[PDB]
């Protein structure tokens, strides 16, 4: 695989122009279409999918556009369809613009493979929260569950602190050389995070 991060909107978030095996998926479109259009461009990378660890409105407000201008499937773990459903509305609260995610979305579930990863199902941050795993090239992207010296938010809409706890202990079972592609903030590892995080 090769990785391509971009982080996206006032929120800050990452987005990961992903080449798998099976071509390429665009994952957590959260915001700034111009900017992802414009990676297609630099990298020579059409994603054939987009693929979501979670619908909080900061991870899917570039949805729209790129559903519209290139047809492309989305697809989410169904716990997370109400999140996905409001977001625009979530945003909005905050006083930011975001377009509606489209419907309809497909399926995630646990134990599921697609574009060479496995799918964990790890909720906590939101309860349709899952990470994307490749134990080929010992990497995982698991959203806003473990940061770079800190852990996902548990007091947003969907969250639960203890479901969040033992989703932390069933990504850190993984190898410790296993590379963390986060939803915010720097790249890590589940070593690192072994070793530093204060939450561990
Ligand atoms: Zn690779
Ligand atoms: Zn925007
Ligand atoms: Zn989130
Ligand atoms: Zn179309
Ligand atoms: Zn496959
Ligand atoms: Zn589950
Ligand atoms: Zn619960
Ligand atoms: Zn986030």
């Amino acid at each position: 695989m090769r990785v391509f991060p971009v982080t996206l909107g006032p929120l800050q978030e990452n987005a990961y122009l992903v080449e798998t095996g099976e071509g390429p998926v665009l994952i957590d479109p959260g915001d700034e279409p111009e900017k992802l259009l414009a990676l297609f461009q630099t990298t020579g990378l059409i994603p054939l999918a987009i693929l979501l660890t979670h619908a909080h409105f900061d991870h899917v407000g570039a949805v729209a556009p790129l559903v519209e201008a290139l047809d492309l499937p989305v697809y989410l773990h169904p716990l997370d369809l109400p999140l996905y459903e409001g977001a625009d509305l979530a945003a909005r609260a905050w006083g930011l613009a975001i377009p509606k995610p489209p419907l309809p979305v497909r399926p995630l579930e646990e134990g599921m493979r697609l574009f060479g990863f496995q799918v964990l199902h790890l909720p906590g941050h939101s309860p349709g929260h899952v990470a994307f795993y490749d134990p080929e090239g010992a990497q995982v992207f698991s959203g806003d569950l473990l940061f770079r010296g800190s852990v996902g938010r548990y007091d947003l809409p969907g969250a639960d602190p203890k479901a969040l706890f033992a989703s932390l202990k069933r990504l850190l079972s993984l190898p410790p050389e296993t590379r963390v592609h986060p939803g915010h903030g720097p790249g890590t590892t589940l070593g690192l995070e072994a070793r530093t995080n204060p939450f561990l």
